[PDB]
């Protein structure tokens, strides 16, 4: 049948009302795939060769008891054809090594949801850097003058650092300068400014992209809605460039009609949106792993 | 002429007798290119496109005063015909962040030594494993036990951190507990395990690779010598795949007949092998850069 | 009837048939004391007054339920008679700070277990440079060269950092210099040189003294033992001086005959020792509050 | 004559016509004391023997070479007289470990300009906790819910970390949570919270005191004035208790009439009061330091 590993953050504390990792599995064990469970220090690299020590895995819809380990082996990630990479953010150095040992099992055949390399290619806030016309006025800098005029051609904006903690910074704010000495670790990082877009009280979108497709239902942050017009024209703008990237299951972050992130690692609200609408993302999801699978 | 900028760490605090990137920007200054000096703090990224405040250029081996700024400038990168990544290691999500600003300015045109998409693809010592024949017997893992188990099958191992700090662990070793629980801060971190190659007493030698062409002597770690048979064939193996990644300048290290470690990002020991044999390193270079330039 | 509050880490991550503080608790609340629960942050200063947001506390030895929660108030901490600072190590800048607050409450009338000054006077590792008679030759510095030299007069040597993380370094080692490097943080911090005892192999001794007067039996690591002829020299040489300091309940560790280091913040060991002897540790130092109380 | 040591930072990097430590180091050569200098890393223990690697130093106003090493030699401390802790912030826990070093010395003999004990009592914002009545209001906490309770009563409050980076937080601040979240490192932290003193605009002054004795002229933040009716009255008040803590040389903080800050480890401005005025600050200083040595 089909072998799905998943790596993820501790199983054993998710909440299983509201995660999307859970709801994969469940899903996948629904189709009857194997399912192998890892974390992050199960997997390794010995002379080249990817591995990892994985559990066998059953997961059922139960407040006591969601989760059973039902064996125990130290197998070549090779001998996985799909593996999803769930682990949550930071993307830093650690997440950047894990990547490499994924990309070993990758070239030895197994699929990898996202592909590794587009994982190291696609930061979540800088990857909008390459949909410039779908983005509000970004600077990326480590300097503060700049920064201060940023501020003064468009007199209310955001200050975000990169690696939520985001300042607002608007007309008669007394704190410009510590905001951007502290997120910029006194010039020595790269921050991002970016303006203040007020439709944000309308709701901060999160849209789900499987495999290049929309999702035709987002959550607003939370309001499950159909996507809007302005919706469908972001999605389908950037979708085939995630489709080719190998970005097979991606969340955009959409406020009014300008794209401000693209969630590239652990994107979730899957429960959300299915608990309203007649849509099986999950099944969306196995779908196109399935196409994938019997494709390549 | 060719405008040639040059992203590398203070040049105010370099040794000019041993410093590379210096050796370069003169043999630059001497075929008549414009030179134009950045430092990390002055790329930036507006709206998706690749920035930076630039000085021009006017080095001198001098040892009172071997630089002069001549010009300052804020000009898009793509403006550039070439620009010079010599930003010294770690290799940290900063770096990671500047690798995308300067893909900006090569997807506008400028070529970029070493080319940033390969930088991120490329770990000075993950990068090895796609080279497993021409290599100690390594583990990458994030815990003790395996650990404890290469070294009762090896006996005499060396442990080093990812991100020199090396550690030698031999028969009789009260400490690989600690070693390995500090060097993975506690199980949370992937270090790197090889065997103990005793060869190491005869010369850690720096071989260079210009554009797939490996130097005919290189530097055992202080002795430059020719390549011997063995060097030879180690990086004529790797030099086709460092071609056609645009990695076109590369150090790689090499103790007895064993790749041990690819430097992807600021290659040194020009000055040292220049000294000694008729070569120019610098020369090859920047006839390597000329070629890349007159061709795409 | 007595107010004790005590500031630790969550209750309800204890493994109560090992920890200290719970078994502390239940004496407190066998003798009929109002107890009040403080984790760190319920600890706050408004215009030089100490205050806090305690719960009044209720255990019992039950592995589902062990505490509960009968009370929640805000109430200025001189309202408590006494207060068991029972927080673990680090003892870091958080840790200092923290110390100010229960201070100001012990100017206003509260007993505090043990008293402020005296923790941030008497580090764990560094305090036995006051009793260098009884200690192992011990070198405290930032450079290697030192390090190299206690270890060419010592032979076989233990460094361990200030701030359990401890290295061997016997002859033959080939990493001395790496160690020190890693431990010194390359020459920026302190670390501690000791010669090795090699009659830790009989047992590193944790031996308890209330308020100046040792218990009669310690825990070698793990077996309960009388005190030796040597424990009862070295514990009674430092006892009055722990007591005029305030150290109320202190833990030493010995190894053979010479005393390696003072716990001064949350000494443990209590409930393996008085499940072997006919000792109440808890009651002796109920008993020691009591006497304290009725005094100043 | 008088053997003087100090302890501080690179004297390779002092601004000599600023330096206050420098015109402390002139004025002890005009007397003709013998100087020594130490760097952190140059002070060491030896089973319980505070010592040091000293350089014996020759200072003088010429801005190409402002200092001579004329001698090198490792002593113990208590050979000299008197030590000088000149290091600058942060007060950290290896600060913490220096202050322990220089209290053997100073058990040995040696007066410590400041007293270590008082250097780890004293926090330069905490210790304003004891005199309240000269404080602004003043919440130290780690959670958001009582800083925005505090911003509900006063308006406008400033808000700094323990360990410059001040936030002005006034009326219609749209950042209260994040900057409460950054400043506590989520509510692991303690941070302190004051309300805004708009006489900040009339100078932010620097009063030194001189062994209890207020220096007559300050200097607001840079003007240098006689000490105002409100600044003799808050000097004298605290001036008794820096003299018997054994806090020598101490820099107040003071805004309109009230009392921010204690700087109890570096204080500075010396040289800007001393061109101006007709006073000696660092003849006063050496003036109390031989009264404190011929007495104990």
């Amino acid at each position: 049948m089909i072998k799905l590993g998943i790596v993820m953050d501790p199983i054993a504390n998710i909440n299983i009302k509201k995660d999307s990792s859970f709801a994969m599995l469940l899903e996948a064990q629904r189709r009857g795939y194997e399912l192998h469970y890892m974390e992050m220090g199960d997997l390794y690299l010995i002379n080249g060769e990817a591995r990892a020590h994985t559990r066998t895995l059953n997961v059922k819809q139960n407040y006591e008891e969601w989760f059973s380990f039902v064996g125990e082996q130290d197998l070549p990630l090779a001998d996985l054809d799909v593996i999803l990479m769930r682990k949550d953010p930071p993307f830093d150095t650690e997440f950047i090594y894990a990547t490499y040992i994924l990309e070993r099992a990758e070239e030895k055949g197994t699929l990898i949801v996202n592909k590794p390399q587009s994982l190291r290619d696609c930061n979540e806030k800088l990857f909008t850097a390459w949909f410039s016309d779908l983005t509000p006025e970004t600077l990326v800098t480590r300097n503060k003058a700049q920064l201060k005029a940023f501020w003064e051609k468009h007199s209310d904006i955001i200050l975000k650092p990169l690696d939520a903690s985001i300042f607002r910074v608007k007309e008669g704010d007394p704190n410009l300068g510590v905001i951007a000495e502290t997120l910029t670790e006194h010039g020595t990082r790269y921050c991002m400014a970016q303006n203040y877009l007020p439709a944000i009280k309308d709701g901060d979108k999160r849209v789900l992209v499987v495999d290049g497709e929309p999702v035709p239902y987002c959550l607003a942050r939370g309001e499950p809605r159909p996507l809007t017009e302005s919706d469908w024209k972001i999605a389908r703008q950037i979708g085939p460039t995630l489709k080719e990237k190998g970005l097979i299951f991606v969340g955009l972050d959409i406020i009014g009609d300008r794209l401000t992130e693209i969630n590239v690692t652990s994107p979730t609200c899957i429960r959300e949106i299915e608990a309203e609408f007649p849509v099986s993302i999950t099944g969306m999801l196995m779908d196109a792993i399935e196409a994938r699978l019997q494709q390549q």
